[PDB]
């Protein structure tokens, strides 16, 4: 199915298939806005998550740790720094495909209000001429009727009339049917400029539906494909993190309880003998 | 080598293997503070990224579009909000890791402290005890060196001396002599006590660095594998998220550009034919 063959109307004062079709791209527009604000509001929430992870590493203690389990726990406040650089780099990764996106609309919204200006113009001028074509019909039927009426006047008062009352109705049958064959003119004239207006705007009305599918298939195309990229930037966020904390727990397969215990006491070890006992010291032995 | 065997002073007097054994468990009090203070902030930090996201979903928009586009936005804002809501549970699953550890810390200062209290006792009575010996050992020494004077001066006089004087230097040696055998018993004595106490300050010392070394197996032992279950919470919750966006997937795999705008065209479509073009009509036909 086309736009350009389902957008008609059988009234021919009736533009309800344009009005359809352009209320359906003012819908797509807002669904393209609200896309937007979705990656707005995520890239915010990423870099205040990501900025926070970054603080609580580099604020985070254990100086009073040693050896292998300081090792495992440095490894952790280092990658949650990775993790928290991570979030704010995919926060200026998603204000990038919102920008994208609102180029997009922007430049959809400039194309559109062209063709509007075109369909306003000569919708406005096919109902302007629409009006003037109906209102030189009736004017026509009214003449012919008021030259029927003073022709039978005339055939009427011809039998038996003076001839100076039949010279007067011999005249006015013929100013009527004068003014009967000029608005028969102007009202062949005014279907023939109405005419005119007609092919222009079925012309337009087509061009028009061609353009607004154009537009209606490329947003779907980039919307669906927004959707798509956001999901994958955030499968591959869980992938980059996971990899990450997986350098912590490669840290602590080599963090050995034996070997820290062993590692403290050769540091810190003050003595393998106990003091000799205090004896008995005779003053001349 | 054990703390036993390791955390001796050849000094008698000093107690700096002790010393030293204790400040190594106050600073892995500290460490074990270090870790809950990190769980701490990371939760608050899950908890207010999950209410965020949830936040955006529950308020993003997209109401205006339709068909299978619309299916997949909604996808997006449902799985949102499931990420938003397990990450919520993921800070409440860190806070029962810190409260975990929080009880293990408080249950080793309790031990910690009643071992501290039956070595400052023992340790100060042995402290005291050397104190008395070596006051005993110096009244000792100078009530000799008294009877050494008196046995000189006896010595001096009994070439060419009164019968009378050499009498009574005789008997002055004598008692001096005598007030040094006294002093020895009491120096005896004073050796004695202090070595009853020493065999007990021993066994006391080596008692308290085989729980000392235990307390810190029990300690490397828990904050290991809390980084090994930190590490594997957070990926775990890195593949629920994957598993999560991996909904929004399979919804856009159903999305159809050709579907949506053929379900527009059917619902919305107002006309096939254009209107017929109006004529000229003749009043007399």
């Amino acid at each position: 199915l086309q736009f350009k063959d389902a957008f008609w109307c059988r009234d021919f004062t009736a533009h309800t298939g344009y009005e359809v079709l352009l209320q359906r791209l003012l819908d797509g527009r807002k669904m393209c806005k609200d896309m937007e604000e979705l990656l707005r509001q995520r890239a915010q929430a990423e870099e205040r998550y990501g900025k926070e992870l970054v603080q609580i590493a580099r604020k985070a203690g254990g100086q009073t740790e040693i050896n292998s389990l300081r090792a495992s726990f440095d490894s952790l406040k280092q990658q949650m720094e990775n993790v928290g650089s991570s979030h704010i780099q995919l926060a200026l990764t998603l204000r990038e495909e919102l920008r994208s996106l609102e180029e997009f609309r922007e430049r959809q919204k400039e194309q559109r209000k062209k063709y509007e200006a075109v369909m306003d113009r000569v919708q406005k001028s096919k109902l302007s001429l629409y009006k003037k074509a109906m209102e030189s019909k009736k004017t026509y039927e009214q003449k012919c009727r008021d030259a029927d009426d003073a022709e039978q006047a005339f055939e009427r008062i011809s039998a038996n009339g003076h001839q100076k009352q039949v010279e007067k109705s011999q005249n006015k049958a013929r100013q009527c049917k004068d003014s009967a064959t000029e608005a028969e003119r102007v009202y062949r004239q005014s279907i023939a400029q109405l005419e005119k207006v007609r092919a222009e705007w079925e012309q337009e009305h087509r061009t028009t539906c061609e353009a607004f599918q154009l537009q209606e298939f490329d947003r779907l195309t980039i919307l669906r494909n927004a959707l798509w990229v956001h999901s994958n930037q955030l499968s591959m966020q869980c992938v980059k993190d996971d990899e990450l904390y997986e350098e912590v727990r490669l840290t602590l397969e080599a963090c050995s309880i034996d070997a820290d215990i062993d590692s403290f006491i050769q540091a810190k070890s003050t003595g393998t003998e106990p003091p000799a006992p205090v004896p008995y010291q005779n003053y001349y032995d």
